[PDB]
DNA sequence: AGATAAAC
DNA sequence: GTTTATCT
């Protein structure tokens, strides 16, 4: 149940992987991955009403 | 969960 | 070149 885990980064509720930081702040994996690109703060700007998807990976 | 690779 | 979701 992740309903009110809102990203402390983000402010998103759907997320594909709720990144529980240690300092004790879910963030969104995607918050969690792109702030390990740039090391900042991630704006909400590319948020989105739901998980954003596309032609899941072909199993390799 | 974390890692991988894909797709725009 | 760049970013995230689904994969395992
Ligand atoms: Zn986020």
């Amino acid at each position: 149940k992740r309903a009110g885990t809102v990203c402390s980064n983000c402010q998103t509720s759907t997320t594909t992987l709720w990144r529980r930081s240690p300092m004790g702040d879910p963030v969104c994996n995607a918050c969690g991955l792109y702030y390990k690109l740039h090391q900042v703060n991630r704006p909400l700007t590319m948020r989105k009403d739901g998980i954003q998807t596309r032609n899941r990976k072909v199993s390799s």
